[PDB]
DNA sequence: CCGACCGCGCATCAGC
DNA sequence: GCTGATGCGC
DNA sequence: GTCGG
């Protein structure tokens, strides 16, 4: 927050890039300003000294510049004027509603709530589950819930097979207070990189996680990863949880730490770090690390006991999951 | 200038 | 049916 | 929109 208000404009102009101009590389430039200024541990008192931040370069500083002396950025004004903009950013944050079919839906004059509740046979399956539960994915998740969360999902996967080991990645891994959705990374034994000795290993945890009516919903869902939503348990008299978006990744269990790195993120940090990778000679995904070629064709997988030996491949001082946070 | 910008699972479609 | 491209989301 | 080479 202490550079709060230029953190939110830059987010701001992200979001108009990737829902409205559906100009990917700009949306990402503003969220890497808006994380390299987030980190700055001083109030930015120019333009000048933003633009010293990587990231930050003659344009986002000029609306550093107007931003501090006015309060604003004429170019925001317009934009939140304009009912196309206004109404497309709107749609997309209906999951499922991504900028071309928000563009499309407002071709169609469908342009809000109301229209997209009357227009439910135009949604495809994940984009009507959004619409339901609009209000409720919109909603953080406090960490006492996440606990609650967590103790409910490993509890009822070790009912299922003993041997399961999951594990709660995203924001909550880095040590967030609240967090926008669960994310669970799943290991089995018999599913590695050499074979899947056993069918059906997600499908049985998802299984027994509808049983007992703590999945409500699927988004989609196959044999590694499901998306879909999930509710904790209420008392007595006592009003609903809000429904909360999950996720759960079935990872090989010999490429556990290239997936909890994966999973842990932020998705920025993962963007930052598989950058340098590159710069260093190797890929990253969320798999292995591999050398990259004379070529530039990815090598052979290169042996990994933590996670901090991908960080030593690549030349970075370990860091703790709660300073991933970018 | 001028690319190159992380990497990938699932849903859905077009074209054979 | 299949493969490939595109959307969306992680 | 930014940056490295
Ligand atoms: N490589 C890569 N990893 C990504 C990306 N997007 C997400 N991940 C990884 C990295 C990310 O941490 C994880 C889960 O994604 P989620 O969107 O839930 O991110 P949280 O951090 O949990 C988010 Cl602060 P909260 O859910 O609390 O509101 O997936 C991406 O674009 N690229
Ligand atoms: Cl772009
Ligand atoms: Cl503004
Ligand atoms: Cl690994
Ligand atoms: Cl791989
Ligand atoms: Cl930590
Ligand atoms: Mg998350
Ligand atoms: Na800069
Ligand atoms: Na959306
Ligand atoms: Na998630």
């Amino acid at each position: 927050t202490l550079n709060g208000g230029i953190t939110d404009m830059l987010t701001e102009l992200a979001n108009f890039e990737k829902n409205v101009s559906q100009a990917i590389h700009k949306y990402n430039a503003y969220r890497k300003a808006a994380s390299v200024i987030a980190k700055y541990p001083h109030k930015i008192k120019s333009g000048a000294e933003a633009k010293k931040l990587p990231g930050v370069g003659t344009k986002i500083a000029e609306k550093i510049d107007e931003f501090l002396a006015t309060g604003k950025l004429r170019k925001l004004e317009k934009i939140r004027q304009d009912d196309t903009s206004s109404s497309i950013n709107f749609l997309t944050r209906v999951s499922g509603i991504g900028p071309s079919a928000a563009r499309k839906f407002v071709d169609e004059g469908i342009k809000t709530l109301e229209d997209l509740r009357k227009n439910e046979d135009k949604l495809n399956h994940h984009q009507r589950i959004g619409l339901k539960y609009f209000g409720d994915f919109e909603k953080r998740i406090p960490r006492e819930e996440m606990l609650q969360m967590q103790d409910i999902v490993l509890n009822e996967v070790k009912k299922v097979d003993s041997e399961y080991i999951a594990t709660v990645c995203g924001s909550f891994r880095r040590g967030a207070e609240s967090s926008g959705d669960m994310d669970v990374l799943l290991t089995h034994p018999s599913f590695t990189s050499e074979s899947t000795k056993q069918p059906k290993l997600l499908h049985q945890v998802v299984e027994q996680l509808q049983k007992v009516h703590f999945i409500t919903d699927t988004l989609s869902k196959g044999e590694t990863k499901f998306m879909g939503v999930c509710q904790l348990p209420s008392k007595n008299d006592e009003k609903e949880y809000p429904h909360r978006r999950i996720d759960i990744r079935l990872i090989p269990k010999d490429q556990y730490y290239c997936g909890v790195l994966y999973f842990t993120g932020s998705d920025i940090f993962n963007k930052n770090m598989r950058a340098h990778a590159l710069e260093k000679g190797f890929t990253i995904n969320e798999y292995t690390i591999r050398p990259l070629g004379v070529t530039g064709v990815a090598g052979e997988p290169l042996p990994v006991d933590s996670e901090k030996d991908i960080f030593d491949y690549i030349q970075w001082k370990y860091r703790e999951p709660k300073d991933r946070s970018e």
